[PDB]
DNA sequence: TTTTTTTT
């Protein structure tokens, strides 16, 4: 009796599975018997345990299967088409709803009856990162709105300050809430073509400690970055179209997404300081110093860091009609949990000890 | 029974898919029961909403084959290989007959009983862009009539001026206007020497922000693009035809397609001005600021940049004769609909709006 | 009952068609009903309605076929095999022949239906050509056939005059009739090796102006290019077979082509000036640049750097015996056409203007 | 009959090997005769003697087959695919215990009755290694749960010392341990773009012998290491994903692994300090040269560079507690076996011994 | 009925073709109806006339097939093949004939009746060569016979004196002969390794104007070819094997061939000057000079430069017994021939009119 | 056959 290839697509579909060899390494341990899986029995992995029964049947015979590879591409083939269709259709609106709720899902494990994550622990990160600058949950609300519009010529953000002033920390935290990806354009000029290529179909991007020049009046070594970004004026104001690289592929051409740069203290030429639509300073604060070296699980869980970190934030200060109408419904329930699971005093103790420069936990 | 290529490839003709990744997805769509589809309920997108009914038979037989991607490729080579049959055989004027037909049909759309925008707010851009540049609409049918004929040396038009005065934008609006690509002249020339190969089968191209030596002392930095394009005649003149590259396929060589250049102002080598048909010089303009200022929709909706906006001028500005006679049916009948929904003084009103800095609209 | 995979061939040698994706596209439309086919009824194109009829019942089966490029790029290969056998084989006399018809393929459009040319303007090209200097379609004709021959040692023209003389001008002429390409030698030695190898398999060369080092007190651009030159003994010789070099790529060995040279009139080695079959004053004519100033049309559509002017200088002038046996029956109807088109006295006129340096057809 | 494809691949992932070509030659081996198989008899490969019972009914149907080498690379997939599956899906700690596991597996073997090893020659070995630093011992611990923590920012140790002073020794030892890569960056700027490369999916990362610029009076030689490594920060903070490379292949985004830089007497930005955790200074010692000479053995078997002998060291040093619950059980043996064959007074003389020059042994 | 791969095998060999397409194209040419095929009727080319009469039936079966290609890269693999046996197992002796029965092979052809040159023109060539040197048969004999003993150290031979002094057009006829390559090591070091490579399994080399550094006292330009001879004497040794590399590729590993070494008068270091079998000078005479100056056929014709000259020259001088059995038999018709077709007096008095410098014929 | 190499 043959193989289901159908079967095989449609775990790759729900699973959202990129990586041929991934989907094929995860869909042979469904040849043993889930009844006695033990991976099953332990709870370790949703990927496999909420699939293990249903999909037993279909991998005992593509154990034996001499077409593996071939099955395996198809299915991967359909998950990439499903992404341009929708890549090509949606509205930059329903692509963060939809990214939104594959996080809420995430949180959902987390939090829940495995439950690895302390929401006590995650909650005192969101009281860091509210304390970062004034204003912090309004200035998400911002950004978020500028990815979403995406207005030609006012689409990047700068970030500017000293050394260890926690700009990559948000910035990390907002690729992850986001989805982008990170550049490099401190380098020289021919490289950048197969390196800008990777920023195909991604909805955001980040590029780091892009280096001025005279910088040593600062210490800051002198580099190429900037002088880069201004051969590079078109991708910042995405009026038009450009063409990205692959190894042994073809071009594609499409618009370049918007994002943020970092940035020490060196100087800019003005055209680029026409192109940020808006710069925010950071500027370092010794009692968070002494707050991290208190409470080190912010920074060995990456807490700080993580976009999870940022959507509980916006999901304790802003408005439920702030988001979409489908995701208002999870939203009232996560709004919920956290009302009950912490006192407003909790929150004020913490966000109190924070200020303090004390251990977050007492 | 088995899958009907056939089918396959006219739903890939019909639509003009030519990504197999985009026609793979697309067409899985239909597997589903067409009579419960929301996506036909909705009347989400035409692209599916026509064809689901009249494919959803031949897309379940598709859902189950093994041969899935070949299907794909041999249809998409058809897609492309009437390109290409086109691309020799028909006459420049032909082929805008084509390109007319198509933004026309997106414009039965968009202003159709969706109302996906409303027709207003286009107009107010009409005004806007015929407030830009004397005689605005004029100077486009010049434009067009010189890709038109593509008369060998006076072949190629520039456009000068300073940041924000909106030579881009005007670019934006003529190239989504014609089809055809846009490059980036400020490089070294063996770099661009397989970048031109962008051009096969191309009706226009652009070139954006040349920079040249003597900008420099203006926050203007130079560039390679001003020698490289004094270098680049045989591709300007069009006086004869040339090569065009690609990657694992062959070249090909055909005529280079007449284009614009944008600069800010630099200088220019006299002999490179003179194989310029025209100069255009653009400059700040206080008013349109303070509008668009009130008028954000104007670029949240990208109407500026975008030559529907162009299209719904030359239908008010111009004679019904400036057409060929199959478009000039449906010319007359569109330009109806202007009357219909404007009167002429709305469309003063408008202007008057802009020309005074408000919120076109009132 | 199958695809004939002759058929497609023979229409692929018929068509002389050498790319996958145009006979694809081509041989698709003969699958409609040639009987009211209406590129056949308009008669547009030959390459289709020649052949539909009696192509249509094996396009019905092709387009059925599940199998369709694979079909097409054996009969591509084909064709390919057919043009590399000659190209081994034949002689250059043989090969002339053949760009002789591939450029009066060219004229018969360029002065076809669309009148892309103007006849007229291209005729007073070849007489403001002819009064450069003496009895030019004879000078043409022996050098031609020089190139023919292929002598050893007797190959090589040098043009030395002032600068606007037209040395360049007409090195421009002679290359749109030849192919071949031109080449640098005003360089530093290592240059030269990558430099030569553009020569590779040329049917002609030529070497751009040379810096003659004395030049310098003739206030000429002046340098190790003529004693490059003159180092290079045994390439224009052309008696033994020498290698060439291209970037990336392995040495290859060739007998170097013949060519031309061109000059200011520097100081010469002897030695290097013995290695010339002619070497040709060149003056400034007051009428020749003043007709042209009167007759720019030439200069726009570039007749006087048209290789084509100089075909129809030979179709002209010379006789119907002197040109390639057979193909010399074409070259009547074209002396017809301009014999009807152009009595003597025109062209007579016509020179007689320039004679004054009146413009060519005032 | 017909090959078992799927004992193949059971093979394959009992020999965890991953390479087609050994696959392919040791699965080869077994279509002789078992009974009589030389190699079996004189138990010299346990990949071969364990399993060519088990397999040489296939392995003869194998070695009549013409798809040999398909079968084979089916099966190196998916041992492949399950490395994948574990790259994604275990905890650091749980890679290394898979590590220690394994070399715990090899301990077995070479201090069986059929290993060829001496445990006093290896525990001479921990001897040497305990008096090359203060603590030996608890800086393993030490480093080993910075390794398994990865905390961003807190990541990297640098080790500098004279030359012959222990430090590659070092390193060598805690690569076998761990697994991971040695790199070089004493190179031109652009092949650090594949030589990064090498670090994709490893767990350690050791940048060997950078070089400084400057200081010759310090007799060191310069070169470009150090100014590489103050504009790669990114790439130690490891606060955000970056992307590498391959020849002939696509660029790969991962976090970058944490790890270890030796330097020579070097003197170094404070840049560079702010991102290293740890400091080691290594001094070169007599004693250590003169017990060394004398017991060379240890040199010859390269005992001093080998992962096993820091595992050794740790399991007589260290708590049970300490190493992560599964191996529990499995040190105890070894920590029973061990107290079993050396006393303290052993251990302790030799060190005595180490610390007095004199050989090792006694 | 089916296609004979087989004899597309042997036409292949028989042809020695190399060329997918080439033998592809060749073959479609015999599926014409042979009796009529005015290829054979003409007599032209001997790869088609000797063969299409025979594979006619097999070419018109061939003529449908629908897998053509992958019989004609069968075929080539045939004839590739049979090339790298006979590369590692040929005597240099059994090369040698190998390639005297190419020549005289194309011999039997240019003198048979289809043959377009003259016999006579060519026996001119003969007694012109022998004038250029004395003893030049014996020369020529002593060289092959180095060539092909290859003895270590003996292996080499010096060719020194003006410019147009014929040690050129000397070497190329050696070259025609026996097959080669020509190699300029007037270069920097970097340079020479990838010219080196040049030489990879050919069986001669010759090193062509190899300049000294210095020696403008005889006006002689300086040059470094000299300088890098003296460090390659292990290559010219040929006493042990040596690594070749070529542009993107591997090392090879094998005994440098033997050659011949070209310049003008410089000066030598005694070194140098060990490493040579023989010195051979070579001076101006002016009756040759005014001999060509009145027989220029021989120019024209490249008479002199070709190896056919010297095995022409070879036959009339050497005995029999000197030449390898297996070719004496076509050697002794030869001599036939030509003994029938000149008296001992013609080429007597041809050689007394060249030494008097007058036109060799009369 | 690109990409890596080579060109630089
Ligand atoms: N505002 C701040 N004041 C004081 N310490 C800070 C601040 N922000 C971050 N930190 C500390 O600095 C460490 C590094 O933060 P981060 O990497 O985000 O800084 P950065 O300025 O963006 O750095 P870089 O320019 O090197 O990327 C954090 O882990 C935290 O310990
Ligand atoms: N003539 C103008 N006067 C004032 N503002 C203008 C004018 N034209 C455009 N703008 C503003 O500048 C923005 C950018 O316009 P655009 O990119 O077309 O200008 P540009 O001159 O081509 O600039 P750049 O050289 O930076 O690309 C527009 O979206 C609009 O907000
Ligand atoms: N003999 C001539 N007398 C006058 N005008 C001429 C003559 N020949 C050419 N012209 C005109 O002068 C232009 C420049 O001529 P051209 O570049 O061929 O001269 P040149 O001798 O090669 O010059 P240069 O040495 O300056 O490069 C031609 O394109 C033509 O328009
Ligand atoms: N602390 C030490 N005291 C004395 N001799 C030493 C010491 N450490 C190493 N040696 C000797 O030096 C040899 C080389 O050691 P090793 O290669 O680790 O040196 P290194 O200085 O750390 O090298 P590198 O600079 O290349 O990392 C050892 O085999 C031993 O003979
Ligand atoms: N010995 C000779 N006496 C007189 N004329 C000669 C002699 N040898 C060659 N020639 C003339 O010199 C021309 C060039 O000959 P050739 O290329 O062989 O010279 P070469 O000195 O060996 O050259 P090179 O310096 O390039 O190695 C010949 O075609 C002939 O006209």
């Amino acid at each position: 009796k043959q193989v289901s290839w159908k079967l095989v697509t449609e775990y790759a579909m729900e699973t959202k599975c990129d990586d041929v060899l991934l989907l094929l390494g995860m869909y042979l341990e469904f040849q043993y018997s889930f009844e006695m899986c033990l991976k099953c029995i332990k709870k370790e992995q949703p990927s496999h345990y909420k699939y293990h029964e249903k999909h037993y049947a279909n991998a005992a015979i593509f154990a034996d299967s001499k077409n593996q590879k071939t099955i395996c591409q198809q299915a991967v083939d359909t998950v990439l088409a499903k992404k341009r269709v929708d890549s090509l259709q949606l509205t930059r609106e329903q692509m963060l709803t939809n990214r939104f709720n594959d996080l809420l899902d995430r949180m959902d494990i987390m939090f829940g009856s495995t439950g690895s994550a302390d929401i006590e622990e995650w909650m005192a990160g969101v009281a860091w990162l509210h304390c970062l600058l004034p204003k912090m949950d309004s200035v998400v609300y911002d950004f978020l709105k500028c990815m979403v519009y995406n207005i030609p010529k006012k689409r990047y953000w700068l970030f500017k300050g000293p050394i260890d002033s926690g700009k990559t920390t948000l910035a990390a935290a907002l690729l992850e809430l986001c989805g982008g990806k990170a550049l490099n354009v401190n380098l020289p000029l021919d490289r950048l073509n197969f390196e800008l290529g990777v920023a195909i179909d991604q909805f955001l991007v980040v590029f780091e400690d892009v280096k001025g020049t005279g910088g040593e009046s600062r210490d800051l070594p002198s580099g190429q970055g900037i002088n880069n970004l201004d051969n590079l004026r078109d991708y910042l104001d995405g009026s038009v179209k450009v063409n990205l690289e692959k190894k042994h592929l073809n071009k594609r051409t499409q618009i370049f997404p918007p994002g943020i740069v970092t940035m020490n203290e060196y100087s800019v030429p003005k055209t680029l300081q026409a192109r940020f639509v808006k710069q925010i300073d950071f500027r370092p604060k010794d009692y968070l110093k002494h707050c991290l070296e208190r409470s080190e699980f912010l920074l060995e869980k990456r807490i700080i860091q993580s976009g999870i970190a940022l959507l509980l934030m916006l999901i304790w200060y802003r408005p439920v009609a702030e988001f979409a109408q489908s995701i208002q419904s999870r939203i009232v329930e996560w709004k919920e949990r956290l009302d009950k699971e912490f006192s407003l005093s909790v929150y004020q103790k913490m966000k109190f000890n924070v200020a303090m420069g004390i251990g977050v936990l007492d």
